[PDB]
């Protein structure tokens, strides 16, 4: 009897890969947000899309700008 088979690669090349891509982040930037890397040009909101680097917020885990986000869960009945 013969039998037996295994080798994989280790894809532990430069961790921390962008959440928002899955690039590794090593020879470009990598942003803070939500306990996750994120590149410069990756990091936007989840429902316009828009790059956020000078104001913020997140939600169940989900980048939003003040516009989405305000207009998610910021406005609410007629006089919200
Ligand atoms: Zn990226
Ligand atoms: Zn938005």
């Amino acid at each position: 009897g013969s039998s037996g088979s295994s080798g994989k690669p280790i894809k532990i090349r430069g961790p921390s890969h962008c959440a928002g891509c899955k690039e590794e982040i090593k020879h470009g930037q990598s942003l803070l947000a939500l306990d996750k890397q994120w590149h410069v040009s990756c990091f936007k909101c989840q429902t316009c899309s828009v790059i956020l680097t000078g104001e913020y917020i997140s939600k169940d885990g989900v980048p939003y700008c003040e516009s989405d986000y305000h207009a998610q869960f910021g406005s609410g009945p007629s006089s919200g």
